[PDB]
């Protein structure tokens, strides 16, 4: 009927106006997110875990490979060496839900070089039918995401899974003018003349970007759920 | 051997000087917490829920109950109308792992009326030994709870479980020197003069204080597993 006065309730007791209060600078997160990608980092064996993981996720998608092509395989790949800024959190009443939910809406720009080393095979009908090409290896790669991020804390069944809940929680995604900006080369520069290189960098920022969008960009929400953070003993460390 | 430096990255790619940088306001957590909040009060029948594993909790802890009472009975509870505000934001290195680590430091205050209702038997002599007298229920409260809150995101392994991992987690703690305040009465108030109502009260306030700095205050952490917010399709809904 008229919860969105009990939704008043919070906004007068939390001393947020929502309209008059100014954005704030979130700097201890990007701290604290930061220091946790470089803990997530400096575990060497994990690239070898993550490329696993990706070969998979091709060999998954693999009817999706254009005809030009036999086969694609990630053999390096780069995570960066600097951190997502979040920046600019403003509350807003949700768009829209008639001032039944709250979200923040927030800035996020990373300048970094993340990169993947795909090993590259084509399909060619000479001297046979689908004759396997010699492989080339090409690097892709990410030099800036620079996005808007919606986030809330919700209980969920106001929204429904797409493709294959009871408890809490943490409901983000992303503003569909997202700026990712993509780079391509070969691995060897002399190389890199070759005719397929753009083709295979347009292919995976197209699949990167599809992937992208199914999964978090509006009005798609990735819903994940949230552990109790109430003291219970077999949580309790010390040092 | 000198992964400060490493660490210093950080600080130097967050924009955050540690030293001179200001302390920041917070505020949108303040909501969003108190959404998550209101909503974990909107469902009725949980306070049931929960004064069942609070009566478990005195259950398992019937032993320490002291000699003149027979008996500690949750009847009634309640969970407030007020919301915990955050605030001073303060990124530090923590005290003190050699520039290790880095931790944020949190100012967190709350003003509520927090209340549970004990019915309550005394363990008496006459006529028979072990008379367990009339019940008697007191209304024992918290009105504000005042503390400072390290928090980090860790991968752990530098600290070690107290009494009965792989993963990332969130740690928190709060320092010692904490405020909570409590105040104490009958239900019925021509009750209001009997001599076991503060000996309630005060048992109460420090069972949960006892609770509490077993958990949560330093040297002592908790430390909750967190979840992967990588994109996954499982987790993709939408509205
Ligand atoms: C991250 C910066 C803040 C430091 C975190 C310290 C804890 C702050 C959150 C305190 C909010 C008070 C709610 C605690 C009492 C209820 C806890 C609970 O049952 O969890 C319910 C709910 C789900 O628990 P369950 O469904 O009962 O299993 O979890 C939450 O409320 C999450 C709270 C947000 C914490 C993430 C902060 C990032
Ligand atoms: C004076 C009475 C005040 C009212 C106290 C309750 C109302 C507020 C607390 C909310 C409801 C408490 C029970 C919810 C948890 C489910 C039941 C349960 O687990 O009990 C078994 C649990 C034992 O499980 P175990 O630890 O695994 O052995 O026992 C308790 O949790 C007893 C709790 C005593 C009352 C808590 C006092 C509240 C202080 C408020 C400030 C504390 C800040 C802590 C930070 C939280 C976020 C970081
Ligand atoms: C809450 C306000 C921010 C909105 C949240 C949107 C996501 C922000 C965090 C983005 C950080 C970039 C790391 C994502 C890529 C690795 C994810 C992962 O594997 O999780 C590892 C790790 C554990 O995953 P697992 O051990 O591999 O299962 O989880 C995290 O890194 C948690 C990140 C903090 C998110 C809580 C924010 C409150
Ligand atoms: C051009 C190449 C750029 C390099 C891309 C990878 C380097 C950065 C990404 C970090 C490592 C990525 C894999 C880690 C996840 C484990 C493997 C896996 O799950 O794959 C199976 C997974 C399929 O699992 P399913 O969704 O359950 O079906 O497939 C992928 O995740 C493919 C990912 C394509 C590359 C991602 C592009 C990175 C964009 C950076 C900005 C995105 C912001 C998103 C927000 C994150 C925090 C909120």
């Amino acid at each position: 009927n008229e919860r969105s006065r009990q939704i008043d309730d919070i906004l007068e007791k939390t001393y947020y106006n929502v309209d008059t209060h100014p954005a704030e600078s979130l700097d201890w997160f990007n701290v604290l997110i930061g220091q946790t990608i470089q803990q997530l980092r400096e575990e060497a064996w994990k690239k070898d875990n993550i490329v696993y993981s990706l070969n998979a996720f091709i060999e998954r998608k693999a009817q999706e490979l254009p005809s030009y092509l036999d086969s694609i395989k990630i053999t390096e790949l780069d995570i960066g060496h600097d951190f997502p800024i979040f920046s600019n959190c403003r509350i807003q009443y949700s768009p829209n839900s008639n001032g039944r939910k709250l979200e923040a809406k927030i800035d996020i720009d990373l300048n970094d070089r993340l990169a993947v080393g795909i090993e590259t095979r084509l399909l060619l009908n000479y001297p046979k039918p689908l004759t396997a090409s010699l492989p080339i290896n090409v690097t892709v790669s990410i030099i800036r995401f620079q996005a808007c991020l919606t986030v809330s804390l919700t209980k969920a069944e106001e929204f429904v899974p797409t493709s294959p809940n009871d408890g809490y929680f943490l409901m983000f995604s992303f503003a569909p003018e997202y700026r990712m900006e993509f780079e391509t080369q070969s691995l060897i520069g002399a190389r890199s003349k070759l005719e397929n290189i753009p083709k295979i960098g347009s292919l995976v920022e197209y699949q990167i970007k599809k992937w992208f969008v199914e999964r978090c960009v509006e009005p798609r929400f990735q819903f994940i759920k949230l552990p109790s953070v109430w003291p219970r003993s077999k949580n309790t460390r010390e040092g």
